[PDB]
């Protein structure tokens, strides 16, 4: 199950800020 997305989508895509966060990964 995707706690991911909501979790690492939610790192930079979409709504998501990227360039100076860490990933789930």
């Amino acid at each position: 199950e995707e706690e991911a997305v909501r979790l690492y989508i939610q790192w930079l895509k979409e709504g998501g800020p990227s360039s100076g966060r860490p990933p789930p990964s």
